């Protein structure tokens, strides 16, 4: 940076904290990653200064011959990453994203089938204080109580007794497969629509280590700043036949004019994830996923479906009489990040839980192989089975000290 | 640039593209302006990696203790810049401000009291075709036909008939100061809250060249890239009473995790809206545009409300039997870009229009100033008044052209 610390001492100084934050701490929230330098420079152009409203060549506005090549590589090679025939890069977040498929099919009012926000589901899925839950009639579906694993004779069930117009697929907190071709099925006996919110599994799916939703969902939302690896926003992809309604849900719909410089990026984004290290990439968060999985385990925690599948995993820490709340504070004080997360049918509250999430995407992206896999484990076995010692904190945040060189 | 180039060549080609292309190009699109590079550089920042979903010390996530002093920077140099006892720094677009705010307050169906949008209002006023005409009952108050000035008795006996439970003031394409005072006079004889979405004028109002909305206004809405010269974005202000509903309805109610960067280069712009210069700034924002209305006239234009009082005009074309679209069109081939604009009473509908919308703001910021207004005011004279001849266009484009160095 050059002209920010000269024009704002007090907002580059906090920036700058962050900066040595990130590169200090264990990052482990799944939901996070750390983005190249190319697509920040990308974030930070002047493509903030011009306004795009509507789509590239169908704009209201003059002057957008080079802002419209820059969507079009977006969409393109989005549609060239998921194998979609129509795409939209102008949600501001997953949560717009979301927001404009419901936009575009739904009615107020209307039943929707989603994941259960306690066993896995997101805000946008249902939660009465979120805008889905209050402006449509929202109905959940579980994963069974032993396995963890969505049922998706629930699923069916749910579905044949509520009539949903709509079946939203995927979650914030689940660490196994969604089989998207039993949830198309379930939704063609019912008549109903199917939304697959692969805001998570979004870069494993450009991998091909995650089934592929494109060929069985009639809409696709994801945020692009996840497994994805690319700037904070969002997508919808859909077939043609859908591919006006869905534009004009976006703008004039819910939104206004586009981020154009985030756009960029999630171009610079996409482009990234077509290349075959990034392949190799996402197979070694997997691959770094299931080492954590199996070595949390070797130090004594039970795990959320009993292991992973995908990026993340959840740590059940009722043996340990732990609530999550209380693991993330510890974890905290020696420079691991997670999040509390309610684990399926738990007996606490949102705010308190019974787990913790996880995820590799971050460390991953960082250069974090196996071995490092096997030391993190290592290091949580030592601060949530010597809670109340010092000492042990103390021999934990040199070893977090030591992993981030 | 350093990484880009190397990283996405067809994606950088685009960007500098534009990059010229704003430097080249005569930009009087009114809603657009430069931002300085400070703010691109906090866009450009590593706080994009951060989820920070909740606010300033009331997070969901840990490790959020720097990102927060950036959000209250921002949110605390708004107060000082607007005299307001709350702000919301997070609203991704001036759409989502808006809408948080109909959220808050509003059920479905609820009838609400907004600007005409052929007379000057905005798509989240109560378009059609938008969420907010979907969503909620809006019904529209008008200027008069011959000053174009709004008819406050109008907005009363609107307001006394519909009994809305909210009453929007302010405009996408309105050349003169509202009364914000008039706004809350009529809003407490029916009893209704009082919204201002002041995102065009937000900047005049920093500097005091427009009357201040908050103490007028139960909620405040605005964009930060118009007039305010900040990142693409959106911040509601309001009372203490109102600060924590309006927080719900942000997040978890309409949005998800906030967009740190972005929020960065809010305070950036906020800091540099605090200082002396940015206010001198401002007033020849006035200044240019009350010159280049004055110009205009004297080439044997006609004007709606008769010239301006802040940073906007609009041109009535009618006298010269042309359309928006064609002026549009036209003034894009010469290197002028403006856009097409309904004018109060149009014969002719959205997509063709009868006049041109012409900001002030973005040629301000390069350092056009009352001899460079009297300029742009008369190639536009030359080109629409010879719209047949090309060799009228060629020297329109050499004119463009020595005024862009």
């Amino acid at each position: 940076m050059k002209y920010l610390p000269q024009q704002d001492p007090q907002v580059f100084a906090a920036i700058e904290q962050e900066r040595k934050r990130q590169h200090a701490k264990i990052e482990l929230i799944a939901s996070e990653n750390f983005v190249s330098r190319a697509v920040m420079e990308a974030q930070g152009s002047v493509l903030t200064n011009k306004y795009a409203e509507g789509y590239p060549g169908r704009r209201y506005a003059g002057g957008c011959e080079y802002v419209d090549i820059v969507e079009e590589l977006a969409r393109e090679r989005a549609k060239q990453l998921f194998g979609a025939e129509h795409a939209n890069v102008q949600p501001h977040s997953g949560a717009q994203a979301n927001m404009a498929v419901y936009f575009t099919v739904l009615e107020h009012g209307d039943t929707v089938l989603g994941m259960n926000l306690s066993h896995g589901g997101h805000l946008t899925h249902g939660s009465p204080v979120n805008f889905s839950g209050v402006q449509y009639n929202f109905v959940a579906y579980g994963v069974d109580p032993e396995t963890h694993v969505i049922d998706y004779d629930d699923v069916r069930e749910k579905a044949r007794l509520h009539r949903p117009k709509l079946i939203v697929a995927a979650a914030s907190a689940y660490p196994r497969i969604i089989d998207f071709a039993k949830f198309r099925e379930i939704a063609d006996e019912v008549g109903a629509y199917l939304m697959v919110d692969m805001a998570h599994i979004a870069g494993l799916v450009a991998a091909g280590l995650h089934p592929n939703p494109v060929p069985y969902a009639h809409f696709v939302t994801t945020t692009t700043h996840k497994t994805l690896r690319g700037p904070r926003g969002g997508m919808i992809l859909c077939q043609e036949q859908f591919a006006k309604q869905i534009d004009k849900a976006i703008f004039p719909g819910i939104q206004g004019g586009p981020l154009m410089h985030v756009i960029a990026a999630k171009a610079v984004a996409f482009g990234e994830a077509l290349q075959d290290d990034f392949k190799a990439y996402a197979k070694r968060v997997v691959d770094n996923a299931k080492r954590l999985a199996s070595a949390l385990q070797n130090e004594g925690f039970t795990l959320v479906s009993g292991g992973t599948d995908n990026h993340l995993l959840l740590v059940d820490l009722r043996p340990q009489q732990l609530t999550g709340k209380t693991a993330e504070k510890v974890l905290d004080e020696v420079g691991i990040t997670v999040n509390k997360n309610t684990i399926p049918y738990d007996p606490e509250s949102p705010f308190v839980t019974s787990g913790i999430r996880i995820g590799t995407a971050a460390v991953t992206t960082r250069g974090f192989g196996l071995e490092e896999m096997d030391e993190i484990a290592a290091i949580i076995g030592l601060v949530l089975k010597n809670v109340g010692s010092e000492q042990a904190l103390e021999e934990a945040r040199q070893r977090v000290a030591a992993l981030t060189d």
